[PDB]
């Protein structure tokens, strides 16, 4: 359960990170 | 806890991308 929260927490930012990324790729 | 899952990814996405404003900023 704890590492339930770390591992969504952590991945859910990492495409999210991307996300805006792809944007910024997609706006450049 | 479902405020926090909302509270820590909406601070998370606007932080970075206001971050990812502040480097269009830099490169500016």
């Amino acid at each position: 359960q704890e590492a339930l929260s770390l591992s969504v927490n952590e991945g859910g930012e990492r495409r999210m990170e991307m996300r805006q990324e792809l944007e910024q790729l997609k706006q450049k």
